[PDB]
This record gives C-alpha cells, sequence and structure tokens, in this order.
C-alpha cells in the first residue's frame, strides 16, 4: 500500500533524519531523498523539533539525475525591541533646537561640494564637533578619521563610540555634500546630517558600554555618484572591521503636507529584515505612520554597503513621488523643512544605535 | 578628468553628453564621460525618474568594466495601494464571527483530514458543497468550482472562482483543508484560517460588485505531506495559462499567544515583499491591531508553491515561529484553545485583499 515519495529537506533537518531512506540528490543547503510514505509523518514531528524548516514533497516533479537537476535558499530560524527604557530615557534628551544650528552652520557655506574648499570645510567642521561634543561629556572610548576620496579634496568623516569593542558595528550615516553653485542644501541632506549628529550628541552623553562600536559616518561625494560610501565600504573590508547593519538618513526635513508625519521606508538596495525592523521602530517609539516606496538605482550611500551584502536600510522624509521639489537648487532651504520631522529622524537613529549596539 | 559611471539603461538611452560605451548588458551601460559633464547626468537623472548612476571609477578598464557587470527597480509601475475604503469597511461589517466559528465546529468534527483518508475526501467534497451552496443562497452566478488531483493522494484541492469569465490575472485566497493521521482536530492548524476564507468567500459572494479581476478561494489538500496539493495547484494554473496576480495563504488564524494582544503576523521568508508590506497596510489601516515580523523556514506552508514559481504570495499569521501555538499536530489542537477575534481579523483581512486587489 504504501508508496515511495521524494522529498526536499534542508541540510540543518536532513543531518537528523533517522528513518530509511535514500539520499537522490545533494547540494550545500538541501537534500533529495526517498522515503515511505508511512514514515513521512515521523519527518513533520521531527521537523517542527528541530525548528530549522519542513520539507517539500517533490514527487510530482521527478531519478538520481532529474533530482540532482532539480537542484541546480533555506532561512535561518534577528532585531528585536529589547531596550525601551533606555530608549526613551535617551529620546527624551534629543534637542530640537540642536539639530537646527547644526543645519544653519552647514547651509551658510556657499555649498560643500566635494571638489570646493567649502566641501572641504564642512568635513574639518563636523569632525571638530564631533570631537568637542566627546570632550564634553568625557566620552573617553571614542575615536574619528578621515576617509580620503581620491582625485576628490573633501573626505570622509568616520566616527566611533566603542573604539576597541572587537564585535559587528552598528552604523549610521549621511551626506555631508552637495553640488556645486550656491547649493544650501538644506533638506539634501543637511538634515539628515543634522539628524545624525543630534543623535551621536545623545550617545556621546551617554555612560551605557555597548556590546558592539557604533559608527557614525558622513560621506564625502554623494552627489557624484556614492563615491565618499563606496571608499568607506572598501576601507571597512581593508582593514577587517565587521558590520552587523548600517542606516542612511539622507532627506529628513520635508514634509508633504506639515500636519502629515507619515516616515517612510525605501524598499529598493536595502536588507529587507533591517528595513522592517525600522518601521517597527517607527512605531514603537516615534509613534508616527510607516509607508514604503522605492528611489532607485544608486539612490544614496546604503546602496554601496547593500552590494556588499551588508544589512542596510533607508528611511526618508517623503516618498519618491512626492519628493522635496527644491533638491538640488539654491531654493533647497532650511524655511522650507519641518524641525519636529527632523527630530524624529534623530530618534530613530538614537534607537537603531542603542537597540542593536546594546545586543 | 574623466570619470566612469554605472548608468540604468532607462537613463542611458537619454544621455546626450559625450560618453563612451565601456561595457554593457540587459540592465547597465557603463559609460565614460569629462568629470565636467557629471552633475549634468544628475540633473537629467532628477528628470527622467528612473534611477541615478553609481561612480565606479574607483574600481577601474573595458575589461574590468565588463567584469564589474558580471538589477535595475522600477519607480513608475503600479503599486498596491489602498483605494477602496467605503467598499472594504462595508464588506468587513459582513463578517460574521458566528459562521467562522460554526464552519470550524463542523471541520473539527472530522477523525482528522488527512489527505490518504477518507475523511480528508469527505472534508474536500463538504467545503465544495458549502461554497456552491453559498454561491446559489445569494444568487451569484458568476461562479465556478473544480477539484485537482494530489496524485497517488485520494484528497483532492479545491479551487473555486468568483469572476470565472474575467480575463486578468487573478486574485487567490488559500488556506489548507489537511491534518495529520491519527486523532487531529485541527483547530488551529488549519481548521481556522480554512474557516476564516469561508467566511471571506460568503461575504464576496454575498456582494453585487463586479471586479476587474477574477478572485480565487482555494483550500489545498495535502499540506501536511509537503505542500502536495499546492503544487498541483500551482501546476495546474500554469499548463492551463490562468495567469496569478498576487497569492496570500491563511495557515493558522485562532491561536494568540496572549489573548489580550491582538498583534498580527507577517512571515517574511518565502514571500513577496511588496505584497508582505502590502498586508502591513491592510491589516494596520482596516484591522487596527499592531503587526511584527517573523520567519517560519523552508517548506512552510502553500504559499511557498507560488513564490518558488515567482507568483507574488504573502503569509500573515496568528503569532511567531516561536511562539507559535503549542498544540498543533497533536490531538490537543482544539477549537477551545482559539481566539475568535484572531480568526475574525484574519477573515477581514482576507476580504480587504480581495475587494482591494480583484479591484484594480
Ligand atoms: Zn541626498
Ligand atoms: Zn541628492
Ligand atoms: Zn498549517
Ligand atoms: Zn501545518
Amino acid at each position: 500500500s504504501p508508496v515511495h515519495e521524494q522529498l526536499q529537506v534542508p541540510q540543518c533537518l536532513a543531518a537528523k533524519i533517522t528513518v530509511p531512506h535514500k539520499i537522490l540528490a545533494e547540494n550545500k543547503e538541501f537534500k533529495i531523498i526517498d522515503v515511505l510514505s508511512s514514515d513521512v509523518e515521523t519527518l513533520t514531528i521531527l521537523a517542527d523539533k528541530v525548528s530549522c524548516g519542513h520539507f517539500v514533497n517533490v514527487s510530482h516533479k521527478l531519478q538520481q539525475q532529474s533530482a540532482q537537476k532539480l537542484l541546480q535558499g533555506v532561512s535561518k530560524l534577528v532585531y528585536e525591541i529589547k531596550h525601551e527604557e533606555e530608549v526613551n530615557a535617551a529620546l527624551k534628551e534629543i534637542v530640537s533646537d540642536n539639530i537646527w544650528q547644526t543645519l544653519t552652520h552647514m547651509t551658510s557655506y556657499y555649498n560643500r561640494s566635494a571638489t570646493k574648499d567649502t566641501g572641504v570645510e564642512t568635513a574639518n567642521w563636523l569632525k571638530s564637533k564631533f570631537e568637542q561634543m566627546a570632550v564634553e561629556y568625557g566620552r573617553t572610548d571614542t575615536s574619528t578619521f578621515f576617509v580620503k576620496t581620491g582625485w576628490y579634496k573633501q573626505p570622509s568623516l568616520v566616527t566611533v563610540i566603542g573604539k576597541d569593542i572587537k564585535a559587528p558595528a552598528i552604523v549610521i550615516g549621511a551626506h555631508m555634500d552637495t553640488l556645486d553653485g550656491r547649493m544650501p542644501g538644506a533638506g539634501d541632506d543637511g538634515s539628515g546630517s543634522s539628524s545624525i549628529m543630534e543623535a551621536a550628541r545623545v550617545i556621546l552623553s551617554s555612560k551605557t558600554t555597548f556590546k558592539r562600536p557604533i559608527y557614525f559616518i558622513w560621506y564625502a561625494a554623494e552627489e557624484r555618484g556614492l563615491v565618499g560610501s563606496q571608499h568607506v565600504v572598501q576601507h571597512f573590508q581593508e582593514q577587517s572591521i565587521p558590520v552587523k547593519a548600517v542606516v542612511q538618513f539622507d532627506m529628513t526635513g520635508y514634509r508633504n503636507d506639515a500636519n502629515d508625519p507619515t516616515m517612510w521606508v525605501f524598499t529598493d538596495y536595502t536588507d529587507r529584515d533591517l528595513s522592517n525592523y525600522l518601521a517597527k521602530l517607527i512605531d514603537h517609539y516615534i509613534h508616527v505612520p510607516v509607508d514604503y516606496s522605492r528611489c532607485g538605482y544608486g539612490c544614496s550611500d546604503h546602496a554601496s554597503w547593500n552590494e556588499e551584502d551588508i544589512p542596510a536600510a533607508f528611511p526618508c522624509e517623503t516618498s519618491f513621488a512626492d519628493h522635496n521639489p527644491y533638491i538640488h537648487t539654491s531654493s533647497d532651504k532650511m524655511d522650507l523643512l519641518n524641525l519636529e520631522h527632523m527630530t524624529n529622524f534623530s530618534k530613530l537613529a538614537v534607537a537603531f544605535a542603542i537597540e542593536l549596539a546594546s545586543e
């Protein structure tokens, strides 16, 4: 009565199978096995206990040749919210006015182009500000350095809190640059640069010892094609600095409708689980709506990480369809932005840092 | 100086500054251009609105460039959206919790619903009669039912359709009808889902709307044998060229880890990312409970069968994987351990998914 059936089984489950079976084909992630129908339910019970996946009945699709051919992806069974008190206390320390002041200063450069002296001055000033902040709060485990940009004279600025911690890092970024000409660059990406500077200040003023280093990075030459972030990613590979997760803040201040506080999670060139985690952090800690959008190839600095398979996510001020119409112009000015919106992005950065760096 | 840029085809087609093609493939060109022209390309890219470019100069020339190429996201494509509030909210108001509980009472009274048993067969026959009686009761005339065979397994899959003549990629809502052998009431798995989608089918059958797409309600056979029925159904649709736009799977809609916490879970493994995000929005907008995310592994449930053929498929579920019902696959998987409000919420989700997607 009992028939032969063929099952595609993940290796993690296949290794524990003890009913009689023949292996028909195999690869790194799967075996295809032949077993009796009367023993299949035994494999269900086993799968339940092992908790690394179940199996797919492939009898219909078939033998060793077919089976091998059939084989030419098994998911591991994390990002959670486990630090409410610490996050909520840190969110209470964010000072909106600090964001506004940083943005005032950044937007007063004629531009912040990676080919210009003003571009260079921007990088120097961000570096100093972070350094002064580390001294102000007595934070002793910090370090700063430039990562060069080839023929572009503006370097990327890399900063770290927990310089000696040997674990995959958590990275928070923005880009410091603009196009040439008169470019205040308030929204893109003065706003993100300023939002993450205030989040850095909050981490710097805490006395927590995290389980992972935390980087704050301001990339050079994003406008030129992600130049600075490509140099940073390469710098990390060449110094074997592992990275667990990256968030990008690029445009944190323009609201399509002042009364709608929705934050947008970008779904192209980003890590799916990390993106979902941002959606949760927004809902749990920021208490505003979340919606989804795509911004295209080469959209911002997260893409540089995503290309090297490092988990990276991108929350943004608007959808792509409704983006700030003044970006890349002399009209990209701070009065058109919303400080609450900028503050909310800063809160997100802080919550991402504290949750992920504490595990 | 010159610079090399990796450009999507859509943008590359519009470039009129001087440039040399160094390499190209189906989705991209790498071009060489003067540095003085790069900002021109930024402006162009902003206007063309199909993506920007990556500066690859650091990584390079034609050999490196071709080697570098060995894709491009679409930005003006249709998006899953919420555009049918009034119709959805009225249909949600028609869902009757009690009908769900009654269906579940009947399904759980079979000794089991194993695909190798007569009780498995009787389950499929009863579901088919129930859908058919419901279609006649409301005078819905554009419906049709059929069994899809399951090879050696005697339980067929039940495929049902509302809008049988409509020539457009369909919307599919599923659950599995089966259990293990022995005494398996299978309340949670997957009596609950089977019942939640039966009540959603009733609501669509009782409406008078003419949708722009056929709507399928499917109860798969032999899910517990490794997705056997779903595979037969997917193959049936491929061999008959019945196109499918989007699929949702309801597997376990009734157990709450904490009775007071009504969170619904979107499964991120073996599912379509955009459709999964859309479910999160449907949950938040129409159901008004929290959403959280979890993975359940290879061969989890019938959505995987669709996902393998690149048909967009999504899987909302009653708990996380870690916090899943502890009575599953046992005789204790009983109705009394379930929560009817949770089952009703899943039924609402099915109704909202059908009406939103089938109306576009
Ligand atoms: Zn930007
Ligand atoms: Zn920009
Ligand atoms: Zn199930
Ligand atoms: Zn099951």
